[PDB]
């Protein structure tokens, strides 16, 4: 289909350049990478400390750079623990320049002991366009 052809489109055409997360009461630095964690495909994997389970609020910036235009750029995200749905969470960027590089800033609100949590815990994350399903990509969290 069009859609589909222009989903593989905005997917070969993007890239996440680099994210942090902070707590959002104090501003320090709980994570921050270089790793494309929107690559679909691969179980991705982070180590996140385990403190970031009793932030009431956590702020997170995604630089991405998109070759195509997008109309309507939205995650949703769900975190699964041992393959049950816990939580989702939906976050919208909205147009997105074809060809540019832009930072993203949102806050994640809010459990269960960091050392049960360990490595059973996966987000799953959608990126679309509006309603098109442009990728999937999976990453699996350690607490430390
Ligand atoms: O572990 S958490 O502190 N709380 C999730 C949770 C766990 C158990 C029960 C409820 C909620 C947490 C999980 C995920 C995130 S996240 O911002 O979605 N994020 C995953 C992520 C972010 C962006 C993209 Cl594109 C893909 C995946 C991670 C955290 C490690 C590297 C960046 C931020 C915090």
């Amino acid at each position: 289909s069009a859609k589909d052809e222009r989903a593989r489109e905005i997917l070969r055409g993007f890239k996440l350049n680099w994210m942090n997360l902070r707590d959002a009461e104090t501003g320090k630095i709980l994570w921050q990478g270089t790793e494309d964690l929107s690559v679909p495909g691969v179980e991705h994997e982070a180590r996140v400390p385990k403190k970031i389970l009793k932030c009431k609020a956590v702020s997170r910036e995604l630089n991405f750079s998109s070759t195509e235009q997008m109309e309507k750029f939205r995650l949703e995200q769900k975190v699964y623990f041992k393959g049950q749905c816990l939580e989702e969470w939906f976050f919208e960027f909205g147009f997105v320049i074809p060809n540019s590089t832009n930072t993203w800033q949102s806050l994640i609100e809010a459990m269960m002991p960091a050392s049960v949590l360990t490595g059973n815990v996966i987000i799953e994350t959608k990126f679309f366009d509006d309603d098109l399903l442009v990728s999937t990509s999976r990453v699996r969290l350690f607490y430390v």
